[PDB]
């Protein structure tokens, strides 16, 4: 039912809008992966697609009997897909002509990848600007730029970009300067004036 879509490279643009704010929130994680203001399971073995594993940026859609829907977006590198865990629950994802089944997932870290292990080892240095690479429902994809802040949890910080977009952006990339991926859009907590602050979610 679920399938992903190509939809634009991984990379640093040089004409981002810069946008958003460096925030700094004290934040407590729970098990259900949900910020609060204040682990891994390895799937099945296909056991026996071939889904296509090309470079780059996806759309992650939907449909039933009627049209599509856009429920989230996501990365593919080094033949892995990469989301967070929230956009498909786990759920298959035909690519091109095949399948890709869930490899390797965690709730709590809101993250899962397809197709081998999570290959995304870069992280936020702690100092410069980020560009995310945002795939709104609907919009071409499009990048912005902004400093991040910081989720100080019980045991560290997290970085955190301040940056709303529509339900279905949830899993976008957010790159450095050499455009490597950091982390991924869309898990975070809202503050008591409305404003949607995000984590960048990444592994160690
Ligand atoms: B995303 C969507 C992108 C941001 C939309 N903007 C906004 N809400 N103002 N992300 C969210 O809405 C997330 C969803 C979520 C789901 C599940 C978990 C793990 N249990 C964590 C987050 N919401 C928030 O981060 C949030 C936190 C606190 C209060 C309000 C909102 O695009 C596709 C999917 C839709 O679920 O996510």
């Amino acid at each position: 039912d679920m399938w992903i879509e190509r939809t634009a490279d991984i990379t640093w643009e040089s004409d981002a809008e810069i946008t958003g704010s460096s925030e700094r929130v004290d934040v407590r994680l729970d098990d259900d992966g949900n910020f609060q203001l204040m682990g891994g399971v390895l799937w099945d073995t296909p056991s026996p697609k071939k889904g296509d594993t090309t470079t780059g940026v996806y759309r992650i859609m939907t449909r039933g009997l009627l049209g599509s829907y856009q429920a989230g977006a996501g990365v593919m590198v080094e033949g892995v897909f990469h989301t967070l865990w929230h956009t498909t629950k786990g759920a298959a994802l035909m690519s091109g002509e095949g399948r890709l089944d869930p490899y390797w997932g965690s709730v709590k870290e809101d993250r899962l990848c397809y197709g081998g292990p999570w290959k995304l080892q870069h992280k936020w240095n702690g100092h410069d600007e980020v560009q995310m690479i945002v795939v709104e429902p609907g919009k071409n994809v499009k990048n912005v730029q902004t400093k991040p802040g910081v989720f100080k949890t019980p045991e560290g910080e997290i970085g955190a970009v301040t940056l709303d977009y529509p339900t279905g952006t949830s899993g976008s990339p957010i790159v450095d300067k050499n455009g490597d991926v950091i982390g991924l859009y869309g898990n975070g907590v809202i503050m008591p004036n409305g404003s949607y602050i995000s984590a960048i979610v990444q592994g160690e």
